[PDB]
């Protein structure tokens, strides 16, 4: 779960 600005 880390894709560009959508990341955690």
């Amino acid at each position: 779960x880390c894709f560009x600005k959508t990341c955690x």
